[PDB]
């Protein structure tokens, strides 16, 4: 269902990051952000929501959901709260001693896994997206 | 052409803006970064890349783009280096600027706003950039 995210934190190096997964396509957005917080976690949600058809996103359900402000940025951007991973770890894993900050690494996480290939998830979620306009 | 973008940068409240539209459907990535540095942009230019299939970046190839780190990200990344968008996406900056706090806010806000607008029955940007890319795949 081509609307239909999937958003999960995971934790490197005392910092935290959200990782969203386009659930058709396993094409990933991830960011490191500063805190696991509501205001992060709104702001995440409306910058995934500006860049991709965002229906419905699946997440941990935990105390950063709860409050005033992603429900308000849920609300205004129409979405409704109703293995790609353990890869991200290895991934940054293979690269972290290229980069000086682990934001670096991460961004060059996202790159190798939504670019790898008989298509890349980068792929997979285009053809998605442009087969549910038609 | 499919892969090719254009990166500008908008100056607002004493904040950089940098924006990525991509030139055949008029879809914007845009950012508010701490400094118009190398650093900085070689960031941006590494995240646009991992989420759209960019081949070309056009830029206005001022001070930002000279050193190291924006020249190794593009390789990295496989890029070349080869007015009214940074306008309408101000207006519309202005429209919901005193429902967020922040600027960043805003400026996703209306990064949000621009890409959905339907206007007419007629395309959004984000339904052309898909279309576009899909096409040159298939
Ligand atoms: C391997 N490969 N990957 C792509 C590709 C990569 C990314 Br990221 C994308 C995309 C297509 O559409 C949305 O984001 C194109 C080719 N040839
Ligand atoms: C008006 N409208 N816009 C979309 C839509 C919006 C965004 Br953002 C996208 C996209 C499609 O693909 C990549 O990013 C779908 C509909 N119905
Ligand atoms: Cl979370
Ligand atoms: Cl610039
Ligand atoms: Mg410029």
């Amino acid at each position: 269902s081509p609307g239909i995210w999937q958003l999960d934190c995971t934790h490197l190096e005392g910092k935290v990051i959200l990782v969203a997964v386009h659930v058709a396509s396993g094409y990933i957005e991830a960011e490191v952000i500063p805190a696991e917080t509501g205001q992060e976690t709104a702001y995440f949600l409306l910058k995934l929501a500006g860049r991709w058809p965002v229906k419905t996103v699946h997440t941990d359900n935990g105390s950063n959901f709860t409050g005033a402000t992603v429900r308000a940025a849920c609300d205004w951007a129409g979405i409704k709260q109703e293995s790609m991973n353990k890869e991200l770890k290895k991934i940054i894993g293979q690269v972290r001693d290229q980069a000086e900050h682990l934001k670096t690494a991460v961004q060059m996480a996202v790159f190798i896994h939504n670019h790898k290939r008989g298509y890349s998830a980068g792929e997979r979620i285009v053809d998605i997206i442009a087969t549910d306009i038609q």
